[PDB]
């Protein structure tokens, strides 16, 4: 892989074993270009930076002999330019079109390329054969652009929305401009779901007044609402010959929602969008798209409007090739006990307050209720370093996902992937004091 | 500014002359957090990493007795993760708000804070008393962004745009879901442009229709186009009450698209977008959107959909700190004499040749007619490491950005901020060699 | 600690927060400053550069409002310059006084004061009550250091050296132009050794002779030969009233030396040398040099000629401050595992290959006799790659410190510090197949 | 150089583009290799730390399938370790001998290589057919080296020391434990010089009683102090068959005493010793040892006890490759024009009072007589921000390179290479309002 004149300096005994030496250093990187997986091993911080760099060095502003007088030609004043873009000054991608090749980076072009391929690679290590594509923009955005390709390729005019109340997703529904339809959640308990029943007389309706509907099913939510019924909303999307994307913000993660996404993907699931940040560890800013279809995940590369940065996109190659199939694996099943820990704990509070250890969907968060301000309990938590506890009321229509009065006013905590034990003993000792 | 016991160690006269120099040192950080301004000499790198740590260690992740039980609470897997973002892993913005400051972040909201006061420094020292905004995304999805806040503010659904030829502009429109009522250009001899009375006769037109026109002029745009009468353009949407949103690519770098946008404020210009890149020599993927209108910016900062990457704003601070008013000057100085050497050189390689100089009105990009076919001209130049010139033809409507038959065949070269001198004699030197 | 206008930008509770973070993040390096000792906990890399940046920061050098009209000013080309020296340009002391502080740097003499008291409460936390100094250059470099001075405070010109074939300690003697007086090593079984009785007899020689006896014993060397019989020596160093200079190479990290130099400072001991290496995990270049007697160790630090790059010091106190009192205790406790370890597979090995575990006083390297040449199999171990372990004929005098004949032909493998309990187990297998 | 799998990845015209660019980005890494000297043209920081790196990568440490059971393995424990010392974390050289590889790390066995190659390509194209070794230690323990040397290859047993009033080169001839004849210095109006007829009596003398002399001249000192007259002690000691060794701490940086050394080779000159820091622009700490004999380099490298520190020879490495030998060229003439200007300047303050402009050699420092205390001037210069003047005393023998009473209260300032216009601007002018 690397060879350079080292003759007449050094015996050849030193010679040789310098090099057997160098060869191996370089293996780890060596296999990712000839095998373009995702190791089984994390690779080590500075030999992916190496890496990067190898593929840094190829684009078209690193040529020291060329003569530059185009528009864009990517010149940048500070160094500290090229250590956030990793080396990559063009961007990524050709205008109007992500996962196509750029004629001036080519290095660029040749890291996005291999990170959908380990992106890819890692799916099949958890069991989801698909196509997929890391996204250099948020979960919500990387969503407008699914609603904007389905918008394109099936002409999609309307949307589907089972009640899911984040920010995000809502507004990226009116980012694109498309007409929503909501389908309320119905209480059953101490849960809130919505019927496959009702969504598929919104769907009828929306067919009937001569619309082409589409539907925006969600996986992962807070505790409060249940993951929809993703595989039967897929086989009435298929019955109906309609495009149906998926919101699965958290669903890499744990094996609960990767088997629905499996059993879904049987029938019609055109996306699923993922974040970057909440699955693979990664700093906020990038998303995941991932599907069966090879043409609508073009399409969707096809939706983002002019060249993108670079960076989220790395971060995610990064995560990728640092963490490998072995530690992540293992950080999966450190969820599970943190989780049970979390809940065969939170549940003994229960005995100390009032109690009611709420019985929940989530396979990530679990939920106490209280007497007290949910609210106040909340934000006197946020003042004890305690930060991701929410605390709301039962009167809270947006917080419940849940449009008439909820039953509970309650604390949930969360158990994400690479959560420390400390954050649950201690999220918990910080609780009882309340 | 910074303070810690070093007493016991060194004699007082050494204990004395260093801390005088440990302040000198930070001098210029402090001036930042001070006065907020954009310095007139730029400062190094190592100190702006140091102002970017200080900043950085505000975030709540960063905080060694932190207990994070959240769904997000934005943990990251390996350091590269942390250069990459600056330190920014939490990233800019809360949800769909993106100059909300963050509550789990704060050393990143600051940050952010800081670059949008100091970005609006840079701009009055231009000469333009503006509200600025950097932008996480490229300035076609800022186009994307200004949009929808004209959807949302004044109702407006559908979009006159006077042909630019571009792709990532063009497809924000699309993006949006906002009709498009295009506006062709006229040819005048070597000039192509959009008659005004045009424009108007459109925004009547779809007016009658029921609809509520919004304007999304050009003022850059390649040679053969001539940047649209943008004070026109704003008188226009004044009296109809419209809204204009203004395609300023690459306006700040130079003078003569500084001094229109002075003139169009004047009357109705909600917002302005430009390349972050173009401008202040960042990698691509930023954006710069700046108004007289706060209204309409906080409009602007509320339509991108959840969370996005802290870096691309982290560029765009790096750029003006790094760079400094002094050396910008210098830069716009530069161009001025690098292009009206560009003019003499290529009017020189005319005559000789058969000649033709065209008479466009671009201050960084020249023309000059060929009698051979342009695109293996540029073929050609490229193969002499020449990187940038275009070469169109006369029949190539998306190249000349006029759906006719133009009058020539011809090649373009630009003396963009930040050319060299050997550059635009070691271009127009290759092209006399054809 | 650290304080810098943020006002006027993030609302009040994020402010507090904000600071809350940045005081916490930054304790660990404000109680170095606030107490100089080791700390409990390790620190990490950023925060350790951040340290040694708020120190270099004091640098004449580094002031933007310096005047330098002196033939040496730290005037430095590259930012590698920068970073290789971690920012202390200047180095370390003054010519010929290591200790004394540099005008011209007060950040580097006040890391190098901060590195020495670190430096010897990691040394009381081992048990030791002394005076150390972290020195610049090798152990074999600093044991030129230490006859030096012997000879400035008690005119010493010969050495007693009690036979130790280390290359290194024999070059150190003659480089400061002294004799030296080898006191050849006895056999007795499976051990070597020099009898405490002729080192006295070569000591009273010398004096008979007229000259100034000085005595360089060993404390750590390989095992064939027995550590010298430091509390004897010191004993008799003592009653003759000669000063006497330990070799402690490798006696930081094991307590099985570190109790016989407890006991041997009860007498005469004018200083030991230890490799910064080889105890504390730093690259090759330094030392540590030690003692009950402050004033034999300031005439050591006047004894290098002129200034002294600050780099191996440097790598010193980042070890102290990167592995922490308590990583230390374990890597100390993980080696007495590896050790029992190793002597348990080596001798289950040597039931089954020929017999023989050697009886040897180590208590980090274990010897294995083998039936055919050893130099062949220390090759065959060495191409399987296994490196570290000698191969040694009964024949080789220098290996074996012994001009005699010694009795076997073996094999040895060390459990040093960081040695992982894989590498011991790896290795025995390896050994096994040959 | 650089080969790896890329394909099915990017369109092939592409594909090579990209492999263009990284070889000609490569090309001055691939110079260094092939030709083994100093470039023309300065390297940027990336690509030196890139070239580094391809060299540590063949050091045994960094070898992952290796089993490490060895005394000395050379491990790290914070990855600050392996960035001061550059990723040789084995050091260099052998035991006991500097310019020998290091079978345990082919990198920094290369890397010193190449420094030393590199070294005297530069010394070649400053007129000096030289074989140079780069050392890892300051210039005066540099000079022990040499002293050692002249010991062992000659027998030489008294140095016989024109007069040089600097702690370094007497602490060197002190630490080697050396005999030292002074032969004293004389007065010449504003000069203090050493009679040649005094250095050859001197000889002659030593001769006398049996001894065999070496000869220690210093060719660059203090402005009082005039050269020894270096050319006619090299005659006198080839006509005697004595060694020489000279002090050049900082002949390297100005033609006037390369000049010296030129006519100096042409007879007896054993070696010279030059500091990196004075000359090359690098941090304090490293040496530079030069002569036409490379059988008595061989052997100055086996007087070093023990293995060193990279990091003083990657600094000169560095150092090389950063300046190139073009701006080393016109660091050269910057100097004589600001010695000129600090001529010039003294000369007018000279007038403004008493003081008198004093005729010195010095071709780097000049002197300006006061009538006040001139050790009160140089403490104020000291507190109002300027570093490097000398305040002698016309009756401190030591300042003054004199025993006897030398004729002037004088201030020094010095026009090293390197030095910026402010600083001897602002250094006058303070003096002044002195
Ligand atoms: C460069 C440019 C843009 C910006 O494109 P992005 O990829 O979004 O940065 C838009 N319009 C014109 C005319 C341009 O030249
Ligand atoms: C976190 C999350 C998202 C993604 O938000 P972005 O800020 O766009 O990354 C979307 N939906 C749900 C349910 C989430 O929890
Ligand atoms: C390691 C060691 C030395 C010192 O070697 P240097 O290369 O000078 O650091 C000296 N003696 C013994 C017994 C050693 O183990
Ligand atoms: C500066 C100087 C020295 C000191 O060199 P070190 O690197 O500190 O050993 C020695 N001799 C002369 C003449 C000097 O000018």
């Amino acid at each position: 892989m690397l060879d350079f004149n080292i003759e007449g300096l050094i015996p050849k005994n030193m010679e040789k074993r310098g090099e057997l030496v160098l060869n191996e250093y370089l293996k780890e990187i060596e296999d990712v270009f000839n095998h373009r997986k995702i190791p089984e091993n994390g690779i080590d911080d500075e030999k992916i930076k190496l890496f990067l760099k190898f593929l840094s060095m190829m684009d078209t502003d690193k040529d020291p002999k060329s003569v530059r007088i185009g528009e864009r030609e990517a010149r940048t004043y500070s160094k500290i330019h090229e250590e956030l873009s990793s080396g990559f000054c063009h961007g990524i991608g050709r205008s109007g079109n992500l996962v196509d090749p750029q004629p001036k980076a080519s290095g660029a072009s040749i890291m996005y390329a291999l990170t959908n391929k380990i992106l890819e690679s890692f799916f099949k290590q958890l069991g989801l054969n698909v196509h997929a594509i890391a996204t250099p923009i948020s979960t919500g955005m990387s969503i407008s652009l699914c609603l904007s390709a389905a918008r394109k390729k099936y002409g999609s005019n309307v949307v589907i929305y089972p009640y899911a109340s984040h920010k995000s997703p809502i507004k990226a529904v009116s980012f694109v401009g498309m007409n929503m339809r909501l389908v309320e959640t119905v209480l059953d308990g101490d849960r809130v779901y919505v019927p496959v029943e009702d969504i598929e007389n919104a769907i009828k309706k929306e067919i009937e007044l001569g619309n082409r509907p589409c539907v925006l099913s969600t996986l992962t939510f807070f505790p409060p609402r249940n993951s929809d019924d993703i595989v039967e909303i897929a086989k009435i999307c298929e019955n109906y010959d309609i495009p149906h994307i998926i919101n699965g913000a958290y669903a890499i993660q744990n094996n609960y929602y990767l088997e629905k996404l499996k059993k879904a993907f049987k029938y019609r699931v055109d996306a699923v969008v993922s974040s970057s940040d909440k699955n693979l560890l990664t700093p906020i800013g990038g998303g995941l798209v991932y599907s069966t279809d090879a043409e609508f995940i073009k399409e969707i590369s096809l939706s983002y409007p002019g060249r993108a940065s670079a960076t989220p996109v790395v971060n995610t190659l990064v995560s990728l090739l640092s963490m490998g199939s072995k530690n992540y694996l293992e950080l999966v099943k450190n969820q599970k006990n943190s989780k049970k820990l979390l809940d065969e704990l939170l549940n003994d509070l229960s005995k100390k307050t009032g109690g009611k250890f709420l019985d929940v969907e989530s396979p990530i968060a679990s939920c106490i209720s209280v007497n007290s301000d949910p609210v106040e309990i909340a934000a006197k938590l946020y003042n004890l370093r305690v930060t991701g506890p929410r605390g709301i009321k039962k009167t809270d229509h947006f917080g419940n996902c849940y449009l008439g009065t909820y039953t509970h006013d309650y604390i949930v905590m969360n158990a994400a992937i690479g959560v420390r034990t400390e954050d649950i003993v201690n999220s918990v000792s910080k609780l009882e004091k309340i």
